[PDB]
């Protein structure tokens, strides 16, 4: 079966496992997140296509092995939380890492700007769409917590995989 593997990266307690957890399971993990990475698997159809996504959740420095884990990816989510500026910022070493790993400048990927749902941002859309434009990659913003834009980040993502 066509399968899509995906890699979500991004700084610490952006809701990377929070997103996987609600793509998987439609559940919003509130106090119990894994803690432990581990990679993830479900049957979906997207876009009219059955398919099956294998999801690597990652912890939020350089490693021989992550890299490993991260060559296995065909396509990357580059999270940052809209109320952490940090996370935000942090988003530039994230990619370099991906890039770096795939031996490529042009990489599957999405900006994705979690805990939408928290309208005290500090990290405004425009701001996120100005670098997503100057990268030439989608921007979603989700809510692990009321699941919007969830599913539309992971298929997102899926389409850019396809296209490349
Ligand atoms: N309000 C709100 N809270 C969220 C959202 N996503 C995650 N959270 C909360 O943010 C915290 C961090 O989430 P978590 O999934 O553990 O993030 P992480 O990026 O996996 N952290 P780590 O780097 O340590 O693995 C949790 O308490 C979780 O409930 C969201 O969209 N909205
Ligand atoms: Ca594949
Ligand atoms: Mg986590």
């Amino acid at each position: 079966m066509t399968e899509y593997k995906l890699v979500v990266v991004g700084a610490g307690d952006v809701g990377k496992s929070a997103l996987t957890i609600q793509l998987i399971q439609n559940h919003f993990v509130d106090e119990y997140d894994p803690t432990i990475e581990d990679s993830y698997r479900k049957q979906v159809v997207i876009d009219g296509e059955t398919c099956l996504l294998d999801i690597l959740d990652t912890a939020g420095e350089y490693s021989a092995m992550r890299d490993q884990y991260m060559r296995t990816g065909e396509g990357f989510l580059c999270v940052f939380a809209i109320n952490n500026t940090k996370s935000f910022e942090d988003i530039h070493q994230y990619r370099e890492q991906i890039k770096r790993v795939k031996d490529s400048d042009d990489v599957p990927m999405v900006l994705v700007g979690n805990k939408c749902d928290l309208a005290a941002r500090t990290v405004e859309s425009r701001q996120a769409q100005d670098l997503a434009r100057s990268y030439g990659i989608p921007y979603i913003e989700t809510s692990a917590k009321t699941r919007q834009g969830v599913e539309d980040a992971f298929y997102t993502l899926v389409r850019e995989i396809r296209q490349h």
